[PDB]
């Protein structure tokens, strides 16, 4: 696993991220693709953004820290790009997930949010 790949959640939150990730799904309330959550980071849509380690290349995935850390956005590295594919409701493998604000959710990606904070 690359060493850039953090913070890096374990098995048991991987699972807690991969179902926040499917429950987002259902509210038409994520948007997948390094391209595509780096532009919801910069316009502030973006309550946490997920990604998987197994990106490649992963310098794709490698801008999101930083711009996530200037706007005070979490962000955590998960394993699987296929898991993260299946969370998202999708056939391909998916190596970003970003989660948009919705009252739906705002409490479970709070809790979450407690625990990715707590491995910086």
């Amino acid at each position: 696993i690359d060493p850039r790949a953090i913070p890096f959640a374990n098995e048991e939150l991987s699972l807690e991220l991969l179902n926040l990730v499917k429950h987002g799904a259902s509210l038409q309330a994520i948007k997948r693709g390094a391209n595509e959550a780096l532009k919801q980071v910069n316009r502030g849509k973006a309550e946490l953004v997920i990604i998987a380690a197994d990106a490649d290349p992963i310098e794709i995935v490698l801008h999101l820290p930083l711009a996530c850390e200037d706007k005070g956005v979490p962000y955590v590295f998960i394993g699987s790009k296929n898991a993260l594919g299946r969370a998202c409701n999708v056939s391909v493998p998916t190596i970003v997930a970003s989660i948009g604000k919705h009252d739906a959710l705002g409490n479970v990606v709070a809790e979450i949010v407690g625990k990715v904070e707590a491995l910086v």
